[PDB]
């Protein structure tokens, strides 16, 4: 019997863990959202997948649904996952962030599934923010830098309380960067990629981002989910980092997924009023607007998953390179039929 | 100086709104959820039109939004819309659609435009319930029966108290049931019309309903959102029944669609046992299923707008043939592009 | 087998209601809010009765507490029950006694009970504000005047909802103002009562009041505590008015209350300048202020109980003389000390 | 000039606070929640005060207050504060104490004042619950234990973030124990020196307790407060321990309390079946219950307050001694009297 209820089954990971444990075997079922237009475009293919509506933020729909499901697994991928809109959404991202993890928790325990099911919660590189050491490890202390990390660290340690207080086999995947082809258009890669790919098919000349020099690990969801999956295989419930190790930064996402394209960007100016120009044509295709800056940003990222490599025999596939080419390259296809 | 501020701005309503202003040469703004996807389909070609990520249910967003955009009309359409899905996610549907709608009136009154600001709420035919009077108009008394229609009471009554406490300029359009093209899939109407024009394409042989015995007075959203904006112009706040007055039933929709793509329902059988095939094919081409049933259902509404003919001069333009016709012919458009 | 949980258990009719049931000798379970200072004052004497922490805004607890006491009836008493401070907290006042209701209502179909719980909602008069008729009845149409009001209409339909939907007994009692000795300080009869009794005290020398214009229908809470338990005693959920029918201005319990210290109040001027003097002495103790009056005032209110007189043959014992000497009896004693 | 805005005033903490800020000319204002009973017994000797009725899970009447206030110093001391009550009220507990400090920061900025005020958060040595290091100071690393501590933990991050983003004088002051004649009865030490008082007046023989084992580092409240005052007048806004770095068990709490009666204490037995009993006479005066343990215990803290002695100049000035003797003889007057 295996029997999976997935919060945040629309999104990104949603979506691949979906087709994962779908692979395996499991039947799996998932939390959407009421949305007044379509919004499951990830996962409209797959459908042993069964959809329930919901919301993080009111727990008598998790206990009805908990209970007509009875899970032997739970993977609370449910956020509001952006930081730049975590600002100004504080409230709003600390009650599904924080206290929705909590309500699905105590569902859990409400429908007397304490000691049957398995946990994971879906947590996040951001929790390190002001990095306290380089590489950043399991025992690495945390430091958040805005109030999507808050919130994620509240529901990082009261998932470690329900483990403590109840034998809850609950664990944090402590996950750094990743993006896919279904990244979330506002986020810096798939933003990145879908404005190059848009520049290259002739749909626009130009795009704006933030900080430039923000340095982060990035890795393929699709081979993170795999780690979520293996995290509740494992005999003991523990905590893991889970990255690639190695760190590259905006820029040069910018400036290889240009490559991709058959351009080549050359840098002029600072701060704000910095361009990234073709080599060639000498056409600016990259501005900089600090409307997209953080108040406190995250500088750099460097997860360190010796734990996990070790212990669940996981680790990364697709490499930095190979992920940025990807990604241009399926945003070119979409935009074709565009 | 006309400038509006939507929310609910990406449904049915607040895209046909959005236009209407437009037109006018307002200045429109509109709240938007963070979602994991794309969510802006019926408003994407209007890119004089401001989007801001917000949501009802997170007081301090509301009020940044309004110090930012300084609206002189405020469209409260936001809220989960559905009366189904409110009875298993009736706490979020109090939540957005009760108490957001005080959070938006507070905002209102902590950004100090009381006594400038116009503001239209969404109230509903649904608040009639099993009604109390036929036809309905401004005077008939509420009888909710599902978490949404209670949800809209409450907001309903907090809309008028700021009015009768405050002297805010803040009115109740009491909408009957109105759809078109851009009608959410999961609503009767663009239900049956999504799945009559797949049948006619061959991309689906039967569909199921629920009950087939309601009845409703049916108009179309665009000829509605002028009515909100007329509400907006009358010289005091006043609220008022928007409807056609006119009355079909579930049966009915379904036949006049099927007669659109040249086919004729014989209905057979009763209750879930219920079955309408093609009377010159005998092929079964609509079933019922009792989970689309709802536990206290709304057996008939009627709406009687008398009072908007005499302040505000208003009448449908669209009656329920064209309405049909419409959305059928639509939907057979979109799904053969698809 | 009879055990209530109730909540707002340590409010007025929380405390009268817990003293008639454990006389019946139900188990009594009661929801308290966590304080930093002692705040079971109207029941410590009862401590048959068990107490839980909890808040009608933590759905978790509410399917916990209700989950181990597997209450046969429940009386959803708790509540921000004051209309004017409603105007200033409006959001919490929607959140506890709107949302608070569907939290209890959800918790008991969670628990699996709806249908061996009858439960009781503290609907009221406030209902009707602005009132449509009058006196006002059952069938009378509701016309909210404070987030107060309107939160308690939420409540009162959403109550009705899981009645019709899922066959929950589930009743709305609408009470019309009911005080006692044990009325909270910041309502109008007993911001009067302890005010006179400190003027008879020497404690105090005058008090500000806001409309003294304003109607009601006053009785007292301990009779009407047995009539929600008689709702509840009901072969089907009914929904009933209790009330006296007799009606009373602010400016009469304010004169009959003086009258009880050996004081005969003599109004003068109008408005925020309208005063009470002292017949005898000459001294001002009543004054009015803008600041105690609500944006949209409940002008009058009276309630027809006709029906719950004839289908649960309840009928108020004490009637508004006695009421008010009661009242300012108890606080000249409990100012004593 | 200055003009204090206390939330939790009517608390232990509370009321000293204000009496400390009185007596230095303060114009101290508090937030009072709406009670059905008479609830500022510890602050109505005081009657240059103001008292305003709010919450801290609602943002509307905060900004109002603070709007009115204008304050030029805020103490957060507001909070559900128990944490064994924290267990069954865990999302009470973090709507106030964790999402509630955050509306209380957006209050301040929507009010204008975020570079006006400063900003004191009532942070908690329970933050560092499984203590990682031995004694506690600023630097070492948090680990929460119950849904308190998480609650807290969300708190004192998002203080730092509005300190970093939006250069607000805030600062975490990361009190230890501290107690006092007014502190809450269900706290331990209060709840052992009211019962060891009315075993010395003959109103009641034995009482029960939970884990005796524990070990806390217990200062008085009132020098306490002084130590939030002065970390609101230091240049810049830094966090900083407050303790007596000196630890003692709830046992020898016992032992030194039954002492002041003209008692020794003898304990017997183990676990759940402990006992104290009169050496003289014999009788059991003390027994323990389980349900007063918690799930997640947290054995003992110790603080180290050299940061604060050196940049504050602060000490503590009551020993346990002497807390442990002023505790019993107040409950015993208090009780004498009833
Ligand atoms: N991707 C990354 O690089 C990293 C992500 N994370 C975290 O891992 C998880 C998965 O991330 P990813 O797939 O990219 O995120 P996405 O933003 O793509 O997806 C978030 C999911 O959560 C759902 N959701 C949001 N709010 C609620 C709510 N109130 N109730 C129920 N469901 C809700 C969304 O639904 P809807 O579609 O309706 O919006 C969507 O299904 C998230 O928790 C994220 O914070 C951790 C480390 C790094
Ligand atoms: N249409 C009808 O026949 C009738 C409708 N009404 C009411 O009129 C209004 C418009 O109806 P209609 O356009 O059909 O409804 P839709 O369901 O099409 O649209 C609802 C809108 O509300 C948004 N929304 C939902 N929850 C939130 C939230 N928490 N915060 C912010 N925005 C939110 C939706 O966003 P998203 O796209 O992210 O879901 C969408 O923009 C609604 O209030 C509805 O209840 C009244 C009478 C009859
Ligand atoms: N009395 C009247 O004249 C009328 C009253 N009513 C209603 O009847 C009920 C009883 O009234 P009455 O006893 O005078 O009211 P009180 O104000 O004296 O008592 C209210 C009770 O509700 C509790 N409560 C408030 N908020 C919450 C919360 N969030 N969670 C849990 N408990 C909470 C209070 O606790 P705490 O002590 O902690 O504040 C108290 O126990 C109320 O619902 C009131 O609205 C109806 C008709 C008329
Ligand atoms: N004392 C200690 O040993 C330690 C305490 N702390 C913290 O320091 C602060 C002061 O502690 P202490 O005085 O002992 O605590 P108390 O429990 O004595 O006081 C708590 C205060 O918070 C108020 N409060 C609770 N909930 C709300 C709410 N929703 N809205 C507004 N006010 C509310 C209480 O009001 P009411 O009277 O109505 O309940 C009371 O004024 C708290 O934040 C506590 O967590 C930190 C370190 C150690
Ligand atoms: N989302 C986003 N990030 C940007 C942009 N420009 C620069 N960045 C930076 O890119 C980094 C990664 O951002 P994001 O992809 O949102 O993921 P995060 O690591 O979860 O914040 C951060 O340092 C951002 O500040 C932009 O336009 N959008
Ligand atoms: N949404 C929906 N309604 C259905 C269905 N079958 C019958 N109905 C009924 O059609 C009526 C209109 O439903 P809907 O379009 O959702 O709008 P409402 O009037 O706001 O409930 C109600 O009486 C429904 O019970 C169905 O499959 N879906
Ligand atoms: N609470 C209160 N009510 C007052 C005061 N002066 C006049 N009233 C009026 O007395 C009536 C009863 O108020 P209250 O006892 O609060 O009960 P309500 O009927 O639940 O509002 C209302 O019309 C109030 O406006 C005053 O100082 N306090
Ligand atoms: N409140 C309380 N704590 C007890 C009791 N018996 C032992 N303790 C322990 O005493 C310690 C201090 O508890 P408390 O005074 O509530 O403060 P905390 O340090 O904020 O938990 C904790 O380890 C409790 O488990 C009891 O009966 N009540």
């Amino acid at each position: 019997r295996n029997v999976a209820l997935i919060t945040g089954i629309t999104g990104q990971d949603g979506s691949y863990l979906a087709e994962f444990l779908l692979e395996k075997g499991y039947e799996v079922h998932g939390i959407v959202r009421r949305s007044s237009s379509f919004n499951t475009g990830r996962i409209e293919h797959l459908y042993n997948m069964k959809l329930h509506y919901g919301d993080l933020t009111d727990s008598t729909c998790l206990v009805k649904i908990i209970n007509e499901v009875k899970p032997t697994e739970i993977y609370n991928l449910g956020a509001q996952s952006h930081v730049k809109i975590s600002f100004d959404l504080a409230e709003y991202t600390a009650d599904v962030d924080g206290v929705g993890t909590l309500r699905l928790l105590d569902a859990v325990k409400t429908c007397g599934l304490i000691n049957s099911v398995k946990f994971y919660q879906a947590s996040t590189s951001e929790l390190y923010g002001k990095v306290q050491e380089i590489p950043q490890k399991e025992t690495t202390p945390f430091y958040p830098r805005s109030p999507y990390g808050a919130a994620k660290l509240y529901a990082y340690w009261i998932v470690v309380n329900f483990r403590e207080a109840y034998n809850l086999f609950a664990v944090n995947g402590i996950l750094f960067n990743h993006e896919s082809p279904r990244r979330g258009a506002n986020f810096v890669t798939r933003k990145i990629s879908r404005s190059v790919a848009k520049i290259y098919l002739g749909q626009l000349e130009c795009f704006s981002l933030g900080n430039l020099d923000a340095k982060r690990d990035w890795g393929h969801a699709k081979d993170y989910v795999e780690a979520m999956w293996l995290m509740l295989q494992n005999d003991e419930p523990e905590d893991f980092v889970i990255a690639t190790g190695e760190v590259h930064s905006v820029r040069e996402f910018v400036e290889k997924s240009f490559l991709h394209i058959g351009k080549t960007i050359v840098w002029e100016g600072k701060n704000e009023n910095e361009v990234g120009r073709c080599k060639e044509t000498g056409k600016v295709h990259v501005t900089v607007d600090l409307k997209y800056y953080r108040p406190t940003e995250v500088d750099f990222l460097q997860g360190d998953c010796t734990k996990a490599k070790q212990k669940l025999n996981w680790k990364p596939r697709v490499a930095f390179d190979e992920l940025v080419r990807e990604m241009v390259h399926a945003d070119v296809e979409l935009m074709r039929t565009n």
